[PDB]
């Protein structure tokens, strides 16, 4: 168990140590780490080896687009978390410096590891920010992704409105508590954009609207052996996201027919392209009404120049390039994107961000 | 190389016979074979095996979102071919039944197999059907994915007109020959279609067109062990192949910055998703034109709905389904399709049509 983490630290902190130009500090901060494992059954990153950890974690994000901004991550480090309080404010805080007034921030919060793969914190939201849903006998109602952590919520003293955009409370376990504490999200640290169409203004009769930060909570960051299995961490939107799935998929919002009627087109017939036509308007719509209100938000073209850019960087700097194609290539016009036109290696490199098993469900 | 022949020949007769009802008919079958292959080095396929074979290719076709009709395939044998009048013939008539006044039959036209991995017919043809390519000095004219058989056709004593719509000539090579013929293609064989909107009149001031039938004649059907490397095949055109790729990619025609032009939007900011706005008007177009016109044609989303009745087809049948995730999701809106949502195991089943390397080049 202590030979695993003993391996992966090795090749962590050479690698870390030379990209930071501190190769020549390794020998001794290996001595150090074998001696913390032998004497205590793991160890403690540095805060300039968890910075760059959770930096080269993105690098190696296969699925992420977004890639190219790796090393202007801003990383939180709240390690020193012992209390239920403790964490509610940090994730507040989280919330409250990546939205950066519409100017969002890339930005993680790192918790307290696990133990013996005993967890300090136990963070149940998907997002920090999340819509809930509800099915009750035909009657769908929000964001059915959500029904299963909002039955659980509800399990739990939670009630929602049953708004199309009830906010979720953050929900999360310490260790030794049998159950999740759960707290109301203030609404002034939550930043909405209503949906609007920069030329049909009908389009705000569909009164859609999405959220401003998504902020992943519930996947585990690995670095170097350690597990840190809350560490929460945003971006900004890639429009497509928002206007092509969140909004699109029958699964979700499935808002494409009413799309349709609004933008003024029949949804009867398939050559007509209608799904298509209304992608797309709803897709500009997305885009123009974050940059209308100031929130940061990027295009899957823009994207995928950047992302380019990063295939570039990377080439540049003797890294290889892993990336997952079925996820790089962006949900509407993707034959439009270079990436589209080449291939990726999927190879899994470490530090990487990881799924893990939902408590509840 | 005679035993790897009866393994698969093995596997294909047991298979074919089982499908056709024919099941106790193999061991004799099967005997016969094993003679004439000892005999004489190899088999000579039923018209039964070779039209079932032909079928049974198309529908382990992983990159194949049409394989629903996979049992409706005209299948005309053509092995009796030995002069390239009879070829050219043969090719000829290929187009004229295909192509059935606009209401297109999915045909194949099997010509003689590989003896010792020679070559009976030779076509240097992608398609049977196809728009020269010119690239001198920073003038670039027709379909840029030509440019190498197009020169190649101009050493032979061939010279196109130099439109953006050369219809290039048959180019096949005869067994002994050191050279191939060509034979310039009657236009009254050829359908074209001319693309229209359904809405905006101004779209034909771009002169686009299209030929009506896409036969494939480069790739080698294998049926059991026996290798017809001369086999053109077709179906109809799904939209997305003409409006999406053949006249969207900046390496093929790339008129999406006129489609913008003539539609009236601005072609400046990617965030005003011009290309996206530009694919969806001239796929609508490219639909309407070959509906309009009386030519057979299929949109992204009807093909995706035939293609799940393909999978529970399969699953029905007791047969594995494979696929090609990555060339089954349409190149415009393909998370508007079931197919994005689910995974397909790309195994490579034979009967099967394969790549193979080009003469030219
Ligand atoms: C800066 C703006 C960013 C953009 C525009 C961006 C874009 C994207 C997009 C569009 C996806 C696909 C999500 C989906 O389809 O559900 C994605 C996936 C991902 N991104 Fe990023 N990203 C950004 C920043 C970040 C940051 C800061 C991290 C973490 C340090 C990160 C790590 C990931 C990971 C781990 C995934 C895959 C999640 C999964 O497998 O489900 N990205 N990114
Ligand atoms: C009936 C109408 C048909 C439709 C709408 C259809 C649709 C498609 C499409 C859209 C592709 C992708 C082509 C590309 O992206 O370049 C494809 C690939 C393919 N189809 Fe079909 N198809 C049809 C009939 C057939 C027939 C009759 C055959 C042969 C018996 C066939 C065998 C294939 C093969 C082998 C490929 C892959 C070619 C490659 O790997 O490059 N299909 N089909
Ligand atoms: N733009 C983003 N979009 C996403 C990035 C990663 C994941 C997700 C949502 O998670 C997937 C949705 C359904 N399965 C997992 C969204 C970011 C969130 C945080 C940093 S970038
Ligand atoms: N619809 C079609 N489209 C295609 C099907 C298969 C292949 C192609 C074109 O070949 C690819 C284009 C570039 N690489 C190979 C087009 C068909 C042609 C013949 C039967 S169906
Ligand atoms: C690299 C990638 O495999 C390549 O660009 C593929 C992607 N999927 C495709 N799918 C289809 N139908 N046709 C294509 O030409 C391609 N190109
Ligand atoms: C089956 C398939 O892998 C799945 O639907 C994937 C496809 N690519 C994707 N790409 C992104 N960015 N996001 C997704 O949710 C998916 N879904
Ligand atoms: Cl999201
Ligand atoms: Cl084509």
């Amino acid at each position: 168990e202590k030979e695993i983490l003993w391996n992966e630290a090795k090749a962590f902190i050479a690698a870390c140590y030379q990209e930071l130009g501190k190769a020549a500090e390794v020998k001794d901060r290996l001595a150090d780490i074998k001696s913390e494992i032998d004497l205590t059954g793991s160890y403690v990153h540095t805060k300039e080896e968890l910075e760059h950890g959770a930096k080269m974690a993105w690098r190696n994000s296969n699925r992420c687009i977004g890639r190219l901004f790796w090393n202007s991550l801003n990383v939180i480090d709240r390690r020193d978390v012992r209390t239920k309080e403790e964490v509610r404010d940090a994730l507040f805080h989280h919330i409250e410096t990546a939205t950066n007034n519409g100017k969002i921030r890339p930005t993680i919060t790192i918790f307290p590891p696990e133990e013996k793969g005993e967890k300090q914190v136990e963070i149940w939201n998907h997002q920090l920010i999340r819509y809930a849903g509800y099915e009750s006998d035909g009657e769908r109602i929000g964001d059915p992704a959500s029904c299963s952590l909002t039955a659980a919520c509800e399990e739990l003293g939670w009630r929602g409105e049953r708004t199309d955009f009830d906010l979720l409370p953050l929900i999360f376990r310490m260790k030794g508590d049998e159950q999740p504490v759960w707290y109301e999200l203030p609404r002034s640290l939550v930043i909405e954009v209503p949906i609007t169409h920069p030329d049909i203004e009908a389009f705000s009769d569909l009164e859609l609207k999405w959220y401003g930060v998504p902020i992943i909570s519930d996947m585990k960051l690995e670095v170097g052996g350690i597990h840190y299995n809350a560490a929460p961490f945003n971006g900004w939107y890639m429009g497509t996201e928002i206007g092509a799935r969140n909004l699109a998929d029958e699964k979700r919002y499935d808002k494409l027919k009413k799309v349709a009627s609004v933008i003024g087109i029949a949804a009867d017939y398939n050559t007509d392209l209608w799904k298509d036509q209304a992608l797309v308007e709803l897709n500009k719509a997305v885009l123009h009404s974050y940059k209308k209100q100031g929130v940061s938000i990027v295009d899957h073209h823009t994207a995928a120049s950047q992302f380019k850019r990063f295939e570039e960087q990377a080439e540049e700097a003797g890294r290889k390039l892993t990336g997952d194609w079925t996820w790089l290539i962006p949900p509407i016009s993707p034959a439009a994107t270079h990436i589209f036109h080449r291939s990726y290696d999927n190879s899994i490199v470490k530090p990487n961000y990881f799924y893990q098993d939902k408590p509840y469900e």
